[PDB]
C-alpha cells in the first residue's frame, strides 16, 4: 500500500492548473431543520470555491452564505439573472483556512412542508454545472468519520424490577479509521500501538486528538470495564475492546402483567461526539449478540434487535446511538407449576366441600381451607415482588381469597339455616354454588385476559 | 466441599490476533447432601405419610380433619423451609418434588371430602375400595416421580 503523512525536507509548480473536483448535495428542509451548515476542507492560497443551490420540487430558493471556521462572514450570496438557482465564488488569500456554507431560509420561515434542494459545491472548478466527471474528483466537503460497533451479551447479571434497572454483561467493539492517528514503524519497531486500562475519553485527552468517545446512555453507578484496550495501525485503523459488567436503568418496565409479561432490556450506546464529526455506520456480529449458557435462566431471550438512529445531542444537532434491544420473557413453567396449580388445588377443594351436606364439617373445613389458602398465599412471597401497584397475578390471587371468604360465608349460612330447618333452600344454595363458582372462576380469567392481554 | 481440583494452561484468542495464555483452576464443588436430606426429605417424608396413614381410619369425618390439617402443616413447613430453597427465577428438582407432594396432599384432601360424601349418601363398600386403593397407589405413585426424576435430571433419557 501507499502511505501518506506530514513531513521535512533538510516548491516549483504542477501542471498548470491546480486540481478541480466538485459534488452535489441533496439537502432536505423540514419543520425541525430551518438551517444547514457544511465543512470544507484547508483550500491552499489560490484556490477558487464555487456554491450554486437550486430548488427541485418547488421554488422557496434558500438564501446562502460562506463562512469561515468561527463563523466570520467571507462571501455573501447575489441571485444570478435567470430565473431559480443561485451563485456563489470565493477565491482565499490565506493558506490552511477552513469554509462553511450556510443554507437557511431564515426570510422563508412559511412552514408548508418538508423540501429537497440540490447544491453543487465545487473547488478549483469555474464550472457552471455539473457538466461531467462529477464523482471522479475528491469530496469537497468534510466528511464524518465511519465507526462500526459490535455488542454482545455474555449473560443477564440481574434485574431490579422495584428501581426498574438490569445489570448485564458482555463485549463492546468499536472500529474505525482515522488516519491522523498513524504512524511510521520505523520509529517504535511495531506494527501496533496500545492503549491499556484507559477509556477513549482518557486516550484522547492523552493523544489530542478527536476520538469516538462513547456512553452507555442509561448507566447507573460506575461502569465495571475490563479488557480495555486499543489497537491503533500505522494505516490508521483504530479498534477499541471493552468487557463491561454494567446497571442500566430501565425506565419502560411494564410489570403489568406480571408473570406473564415480557420486558424490552434496551442497551444504548450513545456516542458522545456530534454526527459531523463520528456516526455508526454499521454492526460487527463478530460473536453472537444473545450467547449460549449452560443451565435454565430466569429471563429467556426470545429475540434481540441491533439498530442505530440518531439523537439529538446537547448543542444542537445530532449523535448516534447504536440501540440493542433484547426481548426477554419470563420462565411460565415455573409460575405456573409453583403457583397456579397448587392455587387450582386450593380453590377446587373449597369448590367440592359443598357436595357434603353435613354443613357443619362444611363449615370447618372451609374455615381450615381459607386458613390453607393464607398459609400457601405468604409461602408465595418471594416470587411475587414488592411493587407499589397490582399485578394479574395479584388481582387473580386477591379475587380466589375473596372468594373463598365468600365459601366460608355461605358455609355459615347454609349450617343456620339447616339449624332452622330449611335444608331444601340449603341443597339449592349447595347445588347452585357448585355451578356458578367455576363459572365466576372462568368468567374472572376471560375478563383479565381481555383487560391485559388483548384490547378492550 | 471439593471432591477434585485441576489446574491447567491452555491458550485462547487474544485481542488483534494470536492467543494469549491462560491458567485455569477448576475445583468441583458439591453441596452437603446430609444437610437437604435430613432438614428438608425426612421431616417432607414423615408428613406424606400421615397423609398416607391416614385412609387407614373408616371414621372419614376425623378422616377429612386431620386431612385437611395436614395440608395446613405441609403448607407451614413448605414455607419453613423457604432460606435453604433459593429464590431462582425457574423450577427445580426439590421444587419440582415439592409441587408435587402438595398437589398430592390436595388430592388426598379432596378424596378425604368425597369418601365422606360416599359415607353419607350410604355406599360405605366403595368408601372402603377407595380406601385400600389409594393405600397402595399413593407409594407407588411417589416411588414413579421419584424414579421418573431421577431418569431426567441425573442420567440419560
Amino acid at each position: 500500500t501507499y502511505t501518506t503523512g506530514s513531513f521535512q525536507l533538510i516548491l516549483a509548480s504542477l501542471e498548470i492548473k491546480p486540481e478541480a473536483h466538485v459534488q452535489e448535495l441533496e439537502i432536505r428542509l423540514d419543520k425541525d431543520t430551518r438551517y444547514l451548515t457544511q465543512h470544507t476542507r484547508n483550500l491552499q492560497p489560490g484556490d477558487t470555491f464555487h456554491a450554486l443551490v437550486e430548488p427541485i420540487g418547488e421554488a422557496p430558493l434558500p438564501r446562502l452564505r460562506l463562512t469561515d471556521s468561527g463563523g466570520k462572514p467571507l462571501a455573501f450570496g447575489l441571485i444570478d439573472q435567470p430565473g431559480e438557482s443561485v451563485e456563489l465564488n470565493y477565491t482565499c488569500d490565506q493558506d490552511i483556512c477552513e469554509l462553511v456554507v450556510h443554507v437557511d431560509g431564515t426570510d422563508g420561515q412559511k412552514d408548508s412542508g418538508e423540501a429537497v434542494y440540490r447544491l453543487l459545491v465545487g473547488i478549483n472548478a469555474p464550472n457552471l454545472r455539473e457538466s461531467g466527471q462529477t464523482p471522479v474528483g475528491s469530496s469537497v466537503f468534510l466528511e464524518s468519520d465511519l465507526v462500526t460497533v459490535g455488542l454482545a451479551v455474555d449473560q443477564i447479571v440481574g434485574v431490579d424490577q422495584r428501581s426498574e434497572n438490569f445489570s448485564v454483561v458482555g463485549t463492546l467493539k468499536l472500529s474505525w479509521h482515522d488516519p491522523k492517528l498513524g504512524f511510521s514503524p520505523d520509529q517504535c519497531g511495531c506494527t501496533v500501538k496500545s492503549f491499556e486500562d484507559a477509556s477513549i475519553r482518557a486516550v484522547a485527552g492523552e493523544i489530542n486528538l478527536p476520538l469516538p468517545s462513547f456512553s452507555f446512555y442509561n448507566q447507573q453507578g460506575n461502569r465495571w470495564s475490563q479488557n480495555q484496550v486499543i489497537f491503533v495501525t500505522p494505516d490508521g485503523r483504530a479498534s477499541y475492546f471493552e468487557r463491561f459488567t454494567v446497571t442500566l436503568q430501565a425506565p419502560d418496565f411494564d410489570f403489568l402483567a406480571y408473570p406473564f409479561d415480557r420486558q424490552k432490556f434496551s442497551i444504548k450506546v450513545d456516542l458522545a461526539v456530534p454526527t459531523n464529526m463520528f456516526i455508526f455506520n454499521e454492526i460487527e456480529r463478530f460473536q453472537q449478540v444473545v450467547g449460549d449458557q449452560l443451565g435454565e435462566e430466569e429471563w429467556v431471550v426470545t429475540s434481540y434487535s441491533q439498530e442505530i438512529t440518531e439523537v439529538p445531542f446537547e448543542r444542537g444537532s445530532t449523535n448516534s446511538r447504536f440501540t440493542t434491544t433484547l426481548l426477554v420473557k419470563r420462565n411460565l413453567e415455573y409460575y405456573i407449576l409453583r403457583i397456579f396449580v397448587p392455587l387450582f388445588l386450593i380453590i377446587s377443594v373449597s369448590w367440592v366441600i359443598f357436595f357434603l351436606k353435613d354443613y357443619g364439617r362444611q363449615l370447618e373445613v372451609a374455615s381450615g381451607n381459607l386458613l390453607v389458602f393464607v398459609a400457601f398465599n405468604f409461602t408465595i412471597s418471594g416470587d411475587l415482588p414488592r411493587l407499589g401497584y397490582l399485578t394479574v397475578l395479584d388481582r387473580f390471587m386477591i379475587v380466589s381469597f375473596c372468594l373463598t371468604a365468600i365459601v366460608v360465608l355461605i358455609s355459615v349460612c347454609q349450617k343456620r339455616l339447616g339449624a332452622v330447618g330449611k335444608q331444601a333452600v340449603a341443597a339449592q344454595i349447595d347445588t347452585w354454588v357448585l355451578v356458578i363458582y367455576p363459572l365466576v372462576y372462568s368468567l374472572y380469567i376471560i375478563w383479565v385476559y381481555l383487560r391485559f392481554f388483548t384490547d378492550h
